[PDB]
């Protein structure tokens, strides 16, 4: 039984405060660390920041920590909840908060307790976390599926100088036969990309962005794409490795048009593109490069560009900003045949029960699910166990650099090794790893 | 009793393979992850890499993993060693290897087992690791000392474009009264430095180097120093925060002279400096900026420049490359009054017993000890517990960015919170935190 709920402030991969919760039970102390989320709300669970400019640039989570310590803890202990009953845990928490975006208590206070309890339930059930997660979500367990990691190697957009508008360029070793093998291949291409970058753009080009990719001053998508294809060729893994794009198109959508030179700052409106001209530029790229996934190709409310595009896409289309892990937003998205894969960010919704629910509805409509990291990650490896229990077949967790990224990839190495013949790598079936 | 010793390959913060060892005992599985070290040996324990160019760019540790699995494990189990008896563990391991630089078995195979056993001993003794470490080293335990963290904020040297020869610029919040307070202050200066950098050098200037600092194209030490002082001023922590320098002077020493424009590549030999002219440039910087620590100010065998300088330094002088955590090298260094602080890199020597021994001899000569991270770190937080048990008062573990760095700073937050009034922050007494 839960005898104590405690929260403290710790730092995230960007040096910003975040919430760490500790749950005590007769089996020990279970901990969770929350990735840094949004504190101003779309259709998303809100994260609560002190706003005190004289401290941490106004990003303490001292309140959020007080909410755990002062409100949840007391109530939760007395509630005598069975941690095994996750829905009960979550329902408890949501009822305590009483708002729709966890703005009363803060999504950060709530999620920390929600995740610590699944750790506590797995201990108690005496099963590895991934297996407990498979039980909560009613996933097939024979065998388990190891995901194709979508490794960030290069960034543009709001992440760099240069005129490159698309935000992330990812590589996906679909051709490997094991997770260990895909991770080794992925690191060699990455290491090769770094060499070429330092070579063609200079030593400063070697520095990494928040998630581990390089961010040289590149001018076009083709330029960036060409560099990655060269790196694939040089690591000698030509044909085994694919590309994934995160366009973050919400960033350059203005006036019902898309500005590919949004860092302009003298961008010719004669040159902005409509949904359909943009669809045309992606078709082009798609014919020339091994792209198998495009994330947020159109803006978060540009429903008709999604649908139109989606009709002839023929590759995996991931909704991230369009759906914001919101089931009302997921249902429309499905209804409209806007995409076929959901980017799941557990902290965009704030609770493990609602995260699982959002994956299940996706799966029921034939969508795939890409589990994802946040910009501000921690040393917590929870998403490694979740992507395995959800059986999704694909995770987006950073470049094979910075341990907030590698902690998760190391954890999948370990689970893989532990499952023996009870594990299969999703490979080329990443889209539908759930149906393998 | 140790019932099983197992090793696997996992990745380090740079995406390169490294060794993870698991030790099983009747209390559970204790794990350790080794930072990436040297595989070609100075006067240092050698790290063993497969050299197979067709795999991980020739950096697998598959052999090293075989050494654990195939040689140590079998032998160690049968030896029936008491993990509590650390010296016995280490002596066991060294005897198994039989070379002076752990080149038989690989320092990476050996250290992993050496550290897993101290974890196992602490479990068994039912004490926190830091307390077990305090027992092995016979450190005062009342109260414990929390260190001043030396945070890397900016890099030059072999780490950047620009003509700046000095390698690392660190900030040290000596004026804080708690570790939690020093870490918050340190992050605000850091965040402020990032803003200024992006401002004055452009968006690419915002990308971080291996350890978390920025690496803009700076021309001189003064330029870099001025930027940090501005950042200190803007975070509003003027006077509470000091600067630490790592010159890595071995990198620009040529012909018995020091080339401050070593990226030249047309560097005027008319302009190289002798020991004594270099001593003069540091004296200058020291008068103008709040510098309290200089690391490797002269080259690793330039004994007379060290001594001369050391005579009038009046600040902490850290030997890193000069001593390479080697006690024969430490004794000369002491004998010669070359410096007064040792940079301790547990993996430069390969064993916890020898690491502690090297700190004790330093302390006996009145030197201070700065515990340090490696370029290629992991998610393992062992150095957080070590700096507390050794009672050194100062640790060098990266910028407050990248979780291979923050994992250790988060761990010190936790220990601090746990010690209650039994902990003091070394503050301004960082040099001698051992004597507090």
């Amino acid at each position: 039984a839960v005898s104590k709920v405690y929260a403290r402030s710790v730092y995230d991969s960007r040096g910003n405060p975040t919430v760490e919760v500790e749950l005590t039970t007769e089996k020990g102390v279970f901990r969770s660390i929350v990735p840094s989320g949004a504190s101003t709300g779309v259709h998303e669970a809100l994260e609560m920041r002190d706003g005190d400019k004289s401290k941490w640039m106004g990003k303490g989570v001292l309140h959020a920590v007080k909410n755990v310590n002062d409100v949840i803890a007391p109530a939760f202990v007395k509630a005598n909840i069975d941690v095994s009953d996750q829905k009960a845990v979550d329902d408890f928490l949501i009822s305590l908060d009483g708002t729709a975006n966890k703005s009363k208590l803060g999504a950060n206070a709530i999620l920390g307790v929600s995740l610590a309890a699944s750790r506590a339930a797995a201990a108690e059930k005496n099963v590895p976390l991934y297996k407990h997660l498979a039980d909560l979500s009613k996933s097939k367990t024979s065998p388990y599926v190891l995901p194709v990691p979508f490794l960030n190697v290069l960034n543009g957009g709001s992440h760099a100088g240069g005129a490159l508008a698309l935000q992330e360029f990812m590589i996906a070793p679909t051709g490997a036969k094991t997770f260990a093998e895909a991770l080794r291949i992925g690191s060699e291409v990455y290491h090769n990309l770094k060499s070429l970058t330092k070579k063609r753009y200079g030593a400063s080009a070697g520095n990494v962005g928040d998630e581990g990719g390089v961010a040289p001053n590149i001018q076009t998508a083709e330029e960036a794409l060409d560099l990655i294809v060269d790196a694939i060729k040089a690591a000698g893994h030509d044909g085994k490795v694919k590309i994934g794009l995160d366009c973050a198109s919400s960033e350059f959508f203005k006036d019902g048009k898309y500005d590919l030179d949004f860092k302009n700052p003298n961008s010719d409106k004669s040159k902005w593109l409509t949904g359909p001209q943009l669809a045309d530029l992606y078709h082009s790229l798609m014919k020339r490069y091994p792209i198998v996934s495009i994330e947020d190709p159109f803006a978060e409310d540009d429903w008709e560009a999604w649908s139109h595009f989606f009709k002839t896409a023929g590759i995996q289309i991931v909704a991230d900003d369009l759906t914001v892990t919101n089931p009302k937003r997921i249902a429309t998205a499905i209804e409209k045949k806007a995409a076929d894969a959901l980017l799941l960010k557990v902290n965009q919704i704030g609770t493990l029960s609602e995260s699982i629910k959002a994956a299940q509805d996706s799966f029921a409509a034939g969508w795939g699910v890409m589990v994802s990291h946040r910009s501000g990650e921690t040393e917590d490896t929870f998403i490694a166990d979740l992507v395995v229990g959800l059986r999704t077949g694909q995770i987006k967790t950073g470049a094979p650099a910075r341990s907030e990224r590698l902690a998760k990839l190391n954890q999948l190495l370990r689970i893989e090794e532990e499952l023996g013949d009870n594990a299969v790598f999703a490979g080329e079936n990443f889209h539908h790893g759930d149906k393998l």
